[PDB]
């Protein structure tokens, strides 16, 4: 017997359980994995931390900054200095201190028009009810790719825009409804907030990585509250409480918080069954496709050449890269992503085949010293059974307006959390925490 | 240990099991419901059969026609005589000998070039590998809605077309990729095949309903081979065979056929985990949304007025209606559907609210005598835990080309069936049967 069972020890699950323990209520956290952090995962390699999942926090992300300060974790800034390389479908790799300077006069004007036109739509989309936007019906009936085609923008602008879209959504402009993209932009506070390093979501990292931050949040839970290696298979409820079925136990609670990715929330045996609109919503919330990698070098060699370690390649399998070198200055790390179709193709291949593809791109852009590789570590989040895709769900056309209203509504004694339910910074560590705080409040109120 | 374990006792599972049984191999069929038939379901009300699920067969559908003949189930024609009624927005209702004769000559002509153009794309799309169509990249990056608009047809014809798209797909023009819609059309052999009564998919019905035919197919198996009320929770495999975990215990086989809808196949605890391309495919194959109803009257009072009982109302919540009166000529029945968005809105309401909306549409079209209703029977197939939407799965933009190639590929000892894996009449009973025949052939070859 306990008051609240939380399913998932992500930042959402942990946030909710901690709020509930502090109001003095009994709480169990059932986590499928042998660890906490979920879509945040940190491993120790070559005497430093390797963030295989979520790794960056930025300005406007007040909850994860508050949590990092409170638990004693310091931040370091994402290296920003030196030349970025851009390589288009044709021509040579271009060096410039800013990605923007690679574009022509007419092209940069078109890219800022496009970015401004998109934020204007974004500001009309309510964060708590994207389906109540005044033009929701037409915006949900259109892909992001069809809207971009409609603006009359040249190919080289649509090219670099699509690299940024796949970097942010882990999906192509063709998979996303315009309304989903608009809502996501609005939830971040604009396009600059999503794409920028300095003054944006990629500004800062955590010293020791992010999974350690989660492990400190877990330490604040009482002894016996956290149950690792304990998948939830079943969730029954009646007029008196909820029974959670695991591999060979039942837990009884008054109320429940499900804090898993949408695709996984639908895989649980609900009794009674979930109402129709909520089951179909989960079927219309597919997770993205990403393979995150780190290429390990003895030194961050590109710094001496005046390079940032950032390359941008619209016509390549690798979208975008960052200097991932820790504050000590060694080892050298180049961090990068396969996004969307490129992630699905590379997930079918071996780690070693994926290493060869990454190093070929870097040799052509950063230079020949990209081949002196000390190690290669990557992670296909589509292959993780307890995530089934990063960064989080996108919604294709027709999904927000028809099924979307069932996103947060509790079903009897069962409440929903996870970053996909957040109003602000949806898809980010920040959004997960907001979601944990909301769900804890609804539950604390209802127990009363 | 048996030769083959089949998951699902729909037409796909029962066809695969009977073909494995005829070839001399041991077979077990595990079904979650207390009945066979899946998306076909027949109940007795008012001294006749009510098809709550699939009810129609037509010319072209040679697998269902041969099964009905072999197990001795008779057909009767869908009634067609009498004036159809068409109603447009605030306007008054119009009688004509046929639906198509309430449209100007230039309108009827725009409609048939549109159908014609769709068929032209359809015939370029290979039935077994739509991802290999010559403009596959371009047709998978586009909605059917964007193709209808950029065709440039007029407004009152795109609205007639939307009714038909929703009758066929149980999903709007905006939710479907052009490649998915084209494949479907090829699969059925053209647009008249999908839409027409005489000469198409709604030509014939089965005396006594469709579930009894599924029962006669099930009776070809030995005692103990079919297990009802036995949902499959787990499917594990190794180098020597497969293990099925159910509430009751375990079943071991050499090979498995999974013949459930794509959404439910993904909810099985697979061990090892499914490969990422196949898990993410299932996340991108959501079921349609449909509520199917039969309005019961003492007599088919509309025939006495020279009406067919078919209404087309492009602006109303219900799609097309049919005369569902059986051959004895009583009771009077009007059959129809809420499709896509209107099915989700109606699913959220009560049986009495849905009845009121249907009777209101029929009152203003067939006449005011429709309000004196003896009974109203419907089923929201979205609310069925063991289906989760009819008529079947659709694919949104970007899914066929990126995730689609894993649709039929066996994962070690686990083979795939269900109407969604059919090449011909995908989405129909006929396609369910083809998938079972192909799945049984594949597994018998892989045993040796
Ligand atoms: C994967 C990823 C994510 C990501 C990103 C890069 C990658 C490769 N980069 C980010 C970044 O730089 N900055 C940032 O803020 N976010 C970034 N993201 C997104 C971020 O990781 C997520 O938004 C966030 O971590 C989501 O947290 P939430 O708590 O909402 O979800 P979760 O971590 O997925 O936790 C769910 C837990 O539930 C367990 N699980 C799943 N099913 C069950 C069942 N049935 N029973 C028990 N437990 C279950 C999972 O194991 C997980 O622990
Ligand atoms: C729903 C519907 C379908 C339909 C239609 C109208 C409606 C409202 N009208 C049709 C028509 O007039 N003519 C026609 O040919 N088709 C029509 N459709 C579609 C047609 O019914 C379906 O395409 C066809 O029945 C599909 O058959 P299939 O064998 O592929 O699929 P199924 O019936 O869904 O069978 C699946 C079975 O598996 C069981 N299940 C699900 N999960 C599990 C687990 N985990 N373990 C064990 N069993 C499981 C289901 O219970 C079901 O029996
Ligand atoms: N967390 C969103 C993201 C990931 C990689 C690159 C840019 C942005
Ligand atoms: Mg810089
Ligand atoms: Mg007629």
């Amino acid at each position: 017997q306990v008051d609240v069972v939380v399913v998932g020890a992500g930042f959402a699950g942990l946030t909710a359980a901690r709020a509930v323990h502090e109001a003095g209520r009994s709480v169990l956290v059932l986590e499928a994995r042998d660890r906490v952090g979920g879509r945040t995962c940190t491993e120790e390699h070559h005497g430093t931390w390797i963030d295989l999942g979520g790794q960056w926090i930025g300005p406007g992300q007040d909850r994860v900054a508050a949590l990092a300060a409170e638990l004693g974790v310091e931040t370091y800034p994402q290296p920003t200095e030196g030349d970025d390389v851009v390589l288009f479908g044709d021509g040579e790799p271009q060096r410039a201190p800013d990605v923007a300077l690679a574009f022509s006069d007419e092209e940069l004007t078109a890219y800022l028009e496009l970015a401004g036109a998109l934020e204007a739509i974004a500001e009309k989309v309510p964060l708590d009810a994207p389906w109540l936007a005044p033009e929701a019906a037409a915006w949900d009936a259109t892909t992001l790719r069809e809207w971009v085609a409609g603006t009359g923008v040249p190919d080289r602008v649509a090219g670099l825009f699509e690299v940024a879209v796949q970097a942010v959504f882990a999906a192509t402009s063709a998979q996303l409804s315009l309304l989903h993209a608009a809502h996501y932009v609005h939830s971040a506070g604009g396009w600059s907030k999503l794409t920028d390093t300095e003054g944006g979501a990629q500004q800062d990292r955590l010293v020791g990585g992010v999974q350690p931050l989660a492990e400190r949040l877990a330490a604040r839970l009482p002894d016996g509250a956290l149950r690792l290696s304990t998948p939830v298979r079943g969730l029954a409820q009646d007029g008196d409480g909820v029974t959670v079925r695991t591999a060979g136990g039942e837990v009884r609670a008054r109320r429940a918080i499900v804090a898993v990715p949408p695709t996984l929330a639908g895989r649980i045996d609900h009794d009674p069954p979930l109402p129709p609109q909520r089951d179909q919503l989960l079927q219309h919330m597919p997770q993205g496709s990403v393979v995150k990698f780190h290429v390990i070098y003895d030194e961050p060699w590109w710094r001496a050449e005046g390079l940032s370690g950032t390359v941008l390649c619209p016509d390549e399998p690798i979208g975008v890269t960052f200097d991932g070198t820790p504050p000590a200055g060694t080892p050298g790390i180049v961090t990068g992503f396969f996004e969307g179709p490129a992630a699905v193709a590379a997930g079918a291949r071996t780690r070693e085949e994926r290493r060869d593809v990454v190093v070929d791109v870097l040799a052509r852009t950063l230079g020949e010293r990209a081949r002196d590789v000390r190690d290669y570590i990557d992670r296909d989040w589509s292959a993780e059974p307890w995530t089934r895709g990063c960064y989080g769900a996108h919604l294709p056309p027709g999904a927000w307006t028809v099924y979307g209203p069932a996103l947060r509504v509790p079903v009897g004694r069962v409440h929903w959390a996870g970053t996909e339910t957040a109003e602000r910074w949806t898809g980010y560590i920040d959004g997960a925490i907001e979601s944990g705080q909301r769900a804890a409040a609804e539950v604390l109120a209802a127990l009363g």
